[PDB]
C-alpha cells in the first residue's frame, strides 16, 4: 500500500534525512545531524509527532550520525526499518554522464568520486553516506539510488551551458556549466503549474532556491533553459564561517533583518551549525552581504526575462532563506518595479515558515512561495527505480 | 580651434588622432600595431586619403610616435604649430581618478601603482607618455589622462562588491571598476539629447559592444553598475573548471581569479598574416547565438537598477553601431520587457549614423556612434587652457 524510502542528504558539516512514503508523500521521520568535526556535533529529529535532540559526541560525523539512526532511533522501531524499500542519495554532481536518477552501482560511485572536482566540499560526504548505507542496511545494498542536483538543468541548450570561452573548452574538454539544487527547482516547477492551474508544459517561470547556497532558473514550457549559482560562488569549495563563531548579537541582527522574525528547512537555516559566508565583524557587514546578496538576486532573476520569449507567469521563491526571508523577498522585487512587480507586505508575511502563497499584490505579476521538499522527490524517484 | 592630440597606447599598438576639441573636426587618425613584430606597420588617414607603411622589423612606441613627427607631420608644421595638449587613454585609474588629470610625477606613479588591476595596459601607457613628452616637448607641460574607470566611480558599494569576504575589498581593493568608462560617458550625454531629456534624470542600459566591450546601468544620469569586460565575437593544481565557476558567476576575469587566489602575448596576432584564420558558419553561428544570449541577460539584469523606469537601452562601440543582427538577436530575446526591434530602422542605423531601431510604440532603443576621442580632446584642451 505504502512504499517507504530512507532519504540521505549528506554534506561537509551535515546530514539530513527522513523517511518517507513515496506513494502519498507520508512522512515518518525526518531530521538533521550537524555541527559535523566539533565538539558541538549533535542530531535533532521529528518521530511520533515529537521532537527530539541528542549530542553525538565531541568531533563526530556521518558515520556516528548514521550509526545513531540505525542504533538509537530505528532501534525503537524496528517495524519502520522493516517497511525500507530504498535508500535515495542526494547527490551534488551527476554532469552530463547521469541525466537522471539511477540506481547505485560500483561505476556510479566511480562517477561521483571522479565529479570530485564539482562542490568538492561535499564529494567525500556523499562517498561516505554511501559507504555508511550499504554497511548499515545490507538488505537494501542493490537499492540505492543516486538522485543528481544537476539533472533538472540538463535541458539547458548550449547557448546557456557554454561559457564565454573558445568553444574547444567544451569540445576537447567538455567544459560546461551546470546547474545547482536541480531536485528542489524541479519540486517547485511542478508545484507552480498547480498553483497557477496549468499545464507544466506551458509553464515559463523564473525560481530562487535560496538557502545552503542560492541559485536561480529560467523555466520555459516547463523545463530548465538557463540556471545559475553565483548567488553563492563559494557554496560548496569553501566552509565559510560558523553561525555560532560569530556575535549572537550580530547573527540577531542579520535573522531579523532578513524578516525571519515571527509575527526542517526552518530548522536548518537558523541552526547556530550553519556556515555562512563571510565571518561579519559588525551589524553594519551582516546587512551589508544582505543587502549585496539582493541586488544580485534581483539581477538574476530581471536577467532571465531573457529566457521567456515574452511571456513571464510567475516568480518562485523557496528554500530555506526563500520561503521564510520575507525581506529577501521584499528587497529583491522591490528592485524589479520597471517589470510590475509589487510586494504586498502582509500576503509576504504570511507565506513564511512552511505555508506556500502568493506574496504579489493582486493583479500585479505573481510571486510565490513554494516550500521545497527534495526528501519527497528523492523517494519518488527512489522508490521508481528500484519497483 | 583648440587642436589635441589623442593616444591609447596598448601592449602591441598605438591608436592616435588629432581632434578639434572645439567643434569634434578630425585632423588626422591612426593606427600602429604589430610591434615588436617583423610585420610593424602604421596606417592613418589626412586630407582624407587612407595610407600605411611599414615601421621596421620590432619597431614599437618610440617609432610610431617618431613617424607620426617625421613624415606624418613633416608635411603639415601648421598642424604641429596648432597642437595645444595631448590626451592619453588610461584603462585603470582605480579609485583614486575619478575624473580626468593633467599628468604630472604624482600621476606617473598612480599609473604604476595600480598597474596590478590592470598589468597588461596601464604599462603600455606609460610608455606612450614618456615617449610623447620627448616627441612633443612642448606640450610636456600639457599631457592629460582620461581613465576608463573615472565614470563607473559612482558605483555604489552594493554594485561595485564581489560577491566574496569583504576584506578581499577592505584590504586588497578587489572591486568592479568597470570598463569603456569614457564611451559609456560619451553616449549618455548623447542619449539625453536624443530623448529630449535632463541627463540628470536619464535612466538607460548602455552597452558598448566592440573590443571587450561592457554593459552598464545608468540610473539619473550616473553610472550604477556595470560589467565585465564581454568576449569579443571570437569566442597540486586547482581544477580548471573551478576558476571557469568562479570566473563566470564572480563576473571576474580568469585572470583577476588566478591573481586574487618583448611581447609574447601578440607573437601569433591578426596583424602578423596574410590569409585569415577559417571560421565555418556553424561556429560562427554557435559563438553569435551565445554572444547574444549573454548580452540579452546583461540587459535584463540591470532592470533591477532601474528603480521602476527604463527609458532606453542605448548601443555603441565597433559591433554595437554596426551589428544589425546583433542588436536584433539580443533584443529579440527581452520582449518581457516591451523591446521590439524594426529591421528597417535598424539597418539604417549603421557605419557611423544615429537613429532609434525600436519599433514605433515599444521600449526605446537607440544607436549612437561613440567618440571617446572627442571627449579625451575636450578634457585635455578644458584641464590645460
Amino acid at each position: 500500500s505504502s512504499k517507504l524510502v530512507l532519504v540521505l542528504n549528506c554534506g561537509s558539516s551535515s546530514l539530513k534525512f527522513a523517511i518517507i512514503d513515496a506513494v502519498n508523500g507520508d512522512e515518518y521521520l525526518s531530521g538533521l545531524a550537524e555541527c559535523f568535526h566539533l565538539p558541538e556535533a549533535r542530531i535533532k529529529w521529528k518521530m511520533d509527532g515529537s521532537k527530539q535532540e541528542a549530542a553525538l559526541g565531541a568531533g563526530a560525523a556521518h558515520s556516528e550520525a548514521l550509526n545513531f539512526i540505525v542504533n538509537t532511533i530505528l532501534a525503537q522501531k524496528p517495524e519502520l526499518s522493516a517497511q525500507l524499500t530504498a535508500i535515495g542519495h542526494r547527490i551534488v554532481h551527476g554532469g552530463e554522464k547521469y541525466t537522471s536518477s539511477v540506481v547505485i552501482d560500483e561505476s556510479v560511485i566511480q562517477g561521483i568520486k571522479d565529479s570530485a572536482s564539482f562542490a568538492p566540499l561535499h564529494n567525500p560526504a556523499h562517498l561516505i553516506g554511501i559507504a555508511e548505507a550499504l554497511k548499515s542496511f545490507p538488505q537494501l545494498k542493490d537499492k540505492n539510488v543516486a538522485v543528481f542536483d544537476t539533472a533538472f538543468h540538463q535541458t539547458m541548450p548550449e547557448e546557456s551551458y557554454l561559457y564565454a570561452l573558445p568553444y574547444s573548452l567544451y569540445k576537447e574538454h567538455g567544459v560546461r556549466r551546470y546547474g545547482a539544487h536541480g531536485t528542489s527547482h524541479f519540486y517547485v516547477t511542478q508545484e507552480a503549474a498547480k498553483m497557477l492551474n496549468k499545464p507544466v508544459e506551458e509553464l515559463n517561470i523564473i525560481t530562487c532556491h535560496l538557502g545552503n547556497g542560492g541559485s536561480v532558473s529560467a523555466i520555459r514550457n516547463g523545463k530548465c533553459v538557463d540556471t545559475s549559482m553565483g548567488l553563492t560562488p563559494l557554496e560548496g569549495l569553501v566552509m565559510g564561517t560558523r553561525s555560532g563563531d560569530i556575535d549572537p548579537a550580530i547573527i540577531f541582527h542579520l535573522h531579523d533583518t532578513l524578516g525571519m522574525s515571527v509575527d526542517l528547512g526552518l530548522t536548518e537555516v537558523t541552526s547556530d551549525c550553519r556556515y555562512v559566508e563571510d565571518n561579519y565583524a559588525t551589524k553594519e557587514d551582516a546587512k551589508r552581504a544582505m543587502d549585496v546578496y539582493c541586488h544580485r538576486l534581483a539581477k538574476y532573476i530581471g536577467s532571465y526575462t531573457a529566457l521567456m520569449d515574452g511571456r513571464l507567469d510567475a516568480v518562485v521563491f523557496t528554500g530555506g532563506i526563500g520561503e521564510n526571508a520575507a525581506m529577501v523577498r521584499e528587497l529583491s522585487l522591490g528592485k524589479l518595479g520597471v517589470l510590475g512587480f509589487e510586494v504586498d507586505h502582509e500576503r509576504n508575511l504570511a507565506a513564511r515558515f512552511g505555508k506556500s502563497g502568493f506574496i504579489n499584490k493582486e493583479g500585479t505579476r505573481p510571486a510565490v512561495v513554494i516550500p521545497t521538499n527534495e526528501e519527497l522527490v528523492i523517494a519518488q524517484d527512489a522508490s521508481r527505480l528500484t519497483a
